[PDB]
């Protein structure tokens, strides 16, 4: 492929482009229709020295992008990305796409020195308004500064792909796609990007099978927290004193935990999260394997933002408790959340904190509802949405800037936490609680990375949660939380 970070950004390319063939009936025509329109671009080229053309074969039924995925083989890097139902919330921002699945690359975006605003212009030059689906996925470390450690290194500081060959699940319909990009100036020409995609179009898979089957065939071998629960209980006792006291300012920080699972085989990550999504309830699913790294997949509710073109949506969350199975008790629990003044305190901070963020680059910025609870499968907790309108498209990269990491990852004040979390937790983090999702032209979202795991080949897998600590938060409910909040990945490997 290519590294469109080392391109001219400053320099369009040649051409950013879409193709639609006629519409087909079945997975298997599709295929081999996008393989003749492949050849037949082959035969009759564009002639600029760069540029990005989509070749796409509508289907005419409804097919899961995450079957496909399935019946596909190892041409990395692999992409997953499923939205949000949004099932009751209102829109704040007043042919769905409702997942999308990507083999190989045709061009991607990686550094190892922080994502910054000219590493969002060289992907901005390969997209277009007038192209919707030509899309770049991939996410951001948590602390792009922070230590890479090797289970990482693959993802550097950050990484993007615009997929080779993906496919497009709708509300009724479907699509499968092939994108070919170039740029001779990189050594990447349309002679080597059309070699490449023949020889991965020639690979891909019809045999779409409806994969329902919950067993993953695997046993867990061991299960070891870092930190144990030992070094737990310390650590939160110790970010307690920084709040209470007056020598330092602390009034949140976000404590997370690593559970690392061996298994005797390995782990299916794509079955793994197709079990997480036939369950996932109004949460983002997501996939992102570089070639030769370990799979990061996820389950998460949360939202960074998204953005149509010049409306952007965000939302802030804090005060987290159990799910209870007696509706009694989880009424009390809700009603709890709702009328504790405390509660109420340390949720005002993370979302006046994240307003303003919205409110430094967006003229108006609306708040509904100022609280609620958002109840997910396990826990509870207060909730608010938040929303604005920029003034130009061109502010996007200003609001991923402003918003990553919020209060609900790092804490606040930003460098005390951010500090404490270097010092406490003996892990990298990579891109758990960081951005991911994708950049289109005309529409860009950004889950938060948390509800995830890195499942690593010959090993097993890495399961992340965390908490936020604040005065008054208990060490023993804080540990049950995170238990909580893997038990998705840990009871469906069984
Ligand atoms: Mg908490």
């Amino acid at each position: 492929s290519m590294n469109g970070c080392d391109g001219d950004f400053k320099t369009p390319l040649g051409t950013v482009e879409t193709r639609t063939m006629t519409a087909v009936l079945s997975p298997a025509a599709a295929t081999e229709r996008l393989i003749s329109a492949v050849s037949e671009l082959k035969s009759q080229p564009p002639s600029f020295s760069s540029g990005v053309v989509r070749l796409q074969v509508p289907i005419d039924q409804q097919i899961g992008a995450i079957d496909w995925l399935q019946a596909q083989n190892e041409i990395q890097p692999r992409c997953f990305f499923s939205r949000r139902s949004d099932v009751g919330r209102p829109d704040l921002l007043l042919r769905n796409l409702v997942s999308v699945a990507g083999i190989g690359s045709a061009v991607f975006f990686r550094d190892l020195d922080p994502f910054s605003h000219d590493d969002w212009r060289s992907i901005r030059r390969f997209l277009s308004s007038t192209s919707p689906l030509i899309r770049a996925y991939g996410g951001m470390r948590f602390d792009p500064n922070g230590k890479i450690a090797v289970e990482w290194e693959p993802f550097g500081a950050f990484y993007f792909s615009v997929p080779q060959v993906e496919f497009n699940e709708f509300g009724g319909s479907s699509m499968l796609a092939a994108t070919i990009a170039w740029d001779d100036e990189l050594s990447w020409t349309l002679e080597n990007a059309i070699e490449a995609l023949q020889e991965t179009m020639l690979q891909v898979s019809s045999v779409v099978m409806k994969l329902r089957n919950r067993s993953l065939g695997v046993s867990v071998l061991s299960k070891n927290h870092v930190p144990t629960k030992g070094a737990y209980f310390p650590a939160v006792e110790k970010a307690l004193e920084m709040i209470n006291q007056k020598s330092s300012p602390l009034n949140r920080v976000v404590l997370a935990r690593n559970s690392r699972i061996i298994t005797d085989t390995d782990i299916d990550p794509i079955a793994w999260l197709a079990q997480l999504q036939r369950e996932g309830h109004d949460a983002y699913q997501f996939c992102l394997q570089p070639p030769g790294a370990p799979a990061f997949i996820g389950n998460t509710p949360e939202r960074l933002f998204q953005r149509t073109q010049l409306g952007v949506c965000s939302e802030a969350l804090a005060a987290t408790r159990p799910r209870a199975a007696s509706s009694a008790r989880d009424m009390e629990i809700e009603r709890d959340l709702l009328t504790s003044p405390k509660d109420d305190l340390e949720f005002s901070i993370v979302r006046e904190n994240i307003r303003e963020k919205l409110n430094g680059i967006c003229d108006r910025v609306v708040v509904k509802p100022q609280k609620t609870v958002r109840k997910l499968a396990r826990v509870q907790h207060l909730y608010s949405q938040l929303a604005g309108r920029l003034t130009k498209e061109d502010d996007e990269y200003k609001i991923l800037a402003a918003l990553h990491p919020t209060p609900a990852v790092c804490g606040l004040p930003a460098e005390e936490a951010r500090l404490l979390i270097k010092e406490i937790e003996s892990f990298d983090r990579g891109m758990y609680a960081g951005p991911i999702g994708f950049f289109g032209g005309e529409e860009s979202e950004f889950a938060v990375g948390i509800r995830s795991a890195l499942v690593e080949k010959g090993l097993g897998a890495l399961i992340y949660a965390g908490t936020g600590i604040v005065a008054g938060s208990d060490p023993s409910s804080e540990w049950n939380e995170l238990d909580l909040k893997i038990s998705q990945f840990t009871k469906s490997i069984e």
